[PDB]
Parts: structure tokens; C-alpha cells; sequence
């Protein structure tokens, strides 16, 4: 149905938004 997060569980819909909410308030290994 939806595209959930690998950090938190935080959802939008797609990857498409979803990859930018990761860069910044997971930032991978920054
Ligand atoms: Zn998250």
C-alpha cells in the first residue's frame, strides 16, 4: 500500500519523497 522508513516508521507513499526524509533526519553515516 505504502513505503515506510528503515530508521524510525515514518511513512509517505513512495520512495520518491520518502528517500529525501531519510538524507536528512537519518543522514546514513553522517
Ligand atoms: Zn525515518
Amino acid at each position: 500500500k505504502t513505503y515506510q522508513c528503515q530508521y524510525c516508521e515514518l511513512r509517505s507513499a513512495d520512495s520518491s519523497n520518502l528517500k529525501t526524509h531519510i538524507k536528512t533526519k537519518h543522514s546514513k553515516e553522517k
